[PDB]
């Protein structure tokens, strides 16, 4: 069997995709990649990751973006019945249309988790076991470990707390933002660096 | 290796047994499905997702259930040493004993897991991330995105507000209905519909 | 490709490693164990596990020990450019260093993780879905499903209420402890009992 497929044939999916992947991106053999999706340049998609474009599509990992081990990408239906386009379920990015959007040099750490229609936001980390689901995560972002983003836009440059769940607007509109002294300012940056120096190792080895 | 196996002998377990899988059912190459599991029709079986009947058995999956990325299935020991059975690790469901048992319709989104002693009731969705452990879960439940059930009996048609640890009955008690201007009042349905299409899109693959 | 590998050459790592298990630790196939990673005696490793050492490391874990499916080990990079070892990084055991120190007799239950910098001492219990980052737990501890413990010491004999995220030593010095009549307190030895038949049966499968 193949880690790297196309996505099935289905009621919104007459014509099947397989994965448009850089040469210089590296996917674990233990991770699994499906359907309609664009992984960029310098990505390391780790053991036990899945990403899954059946349903929702297309799903876009950025460059020098990383999918850690046990993290899941999937996304809602994009496509009705009768073919219409749900537009409550696809996100906008750059007037390109997206399930789920990754940008570049985003980390999306260990079991954490983003789930279409969502956009993340360059240089933005998103912590171990943390989740994304219909919302926008802005650029510069950081969510701690266990923290949750739900049905709404993190403005850029904001983060969210260890453990807390954001399901409204208004506490979304009152996070904290990240300053230089914040524990977690400089770990996306130290994350994408090892990241994409993972990737060439492991590229090295396959 | 394959990933379809028989659970190994052990202290609890003299003969071991492999799962029972109906035709129409799809599971995943990198899915682990393990011993004493009933899988019925039309049932999806993501990527990653681990279905391990070796202590607590048997783990049963309804008709047109789904078991997404990521989902674990496993239950606390059901036989004691002199091979007494441990009743409070049994479930009962329709007259018969069963350490984890999932229903018809049941959708355990991404990353979720079903600890036996556990229930969960037809057309419930589990949600991601979502948690039950020492639980019975009533019919037409939504556990929303982070939400957890543990040691309680959550009634028909009630649904746990994302992110909420449920360990008490008096609280299990006290959880809202589900009603048709819920949020999450169509998911289940919505899901189960793709869900079966997408495994039927799958066996045509394999 | 195997699933039981070295770790790729990278700036901080000069001189790959493989991991060095023990003849009766069983390695499921579909766990990952990378790099400079020490797996003691009666280990089991589950289904989807996975055990990474390519950055901080080593990741040991130590005899009598069960990492379930889906568990991740991982750890912040313990040398720094210039080769400079990173000591915020590295944990200190008995006299040795490691990124990630899993002591004997412990349990990462389903779908946990523990991130590196961390250990976590004998008889200690991590409960399905927890996390440990930056933090030692002490031995005979329990952490109960969705409990957290961030940048933190554990004092040895205290337990976690599930879905408490602990990130302060004040929280982390008032924890409850464990004694005969909590709901936990036989949980991690029963648990050690099975894991280690377990693995001992499942090595008679392969
Ligand atoms: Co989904
Ligand atoms: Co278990
Ligand atoms: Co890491």
């Amino acid at each position: 069997f193949s880690n790297i497929r196309e996505n099935p044939v289905t009621p919104w999916n007459p014509e099947p995709s397989a994965p448009v992947i850089d040469p210089t991106a590296y996917i674990d053999p233990q991770a699994s990649v499906i359907g309609e999706v664009t992984i960029g340049a310098n990505v390391m998609v780790s053991p036990m990751a899945s990403i899954r474009s059946d349903e929702g599509m297309p799903i876009f990992v950025g460059d020098r973006s990383n999918v850690q081990d046990g993290v899941v990408l999937h996304a809602l239906e994009t496509i009705n019945e009768e073919g219409e386009p749900i537009e409550d379920n696809i996100v906008e990015v750059d007037g390109k249309e997206y399930a789920v959007y990754i940008g570049n040099n985003v980390s999306l750490a260990h079991q954490s988790q983003v789930h279409g229609p969502a956009a993340v936001g360059d240089d933005t980390f998103i912590g171990m076991q943390a989740f994304v689901f219909k919302s926008k995560v802005g650029n510069n972002c950081v969510l701690e470990p266990r923290s949750a983003a739900i049905g709404v836009t993190i403005p850029d440059g904001r983060y969210i707390p260890a453990g807390m769940v954001v399901t409204s607007q208004a506490e979304a509109d009152k996070l904290p933002e990240v300053t230089d002294d914040y524990a977690y300012s400089h770990t996306n940056e130290a994350v994408v660096y090892v990241n994409v120096h993972l990737a060439e190792g492991y590229k090295e080895t396959s």
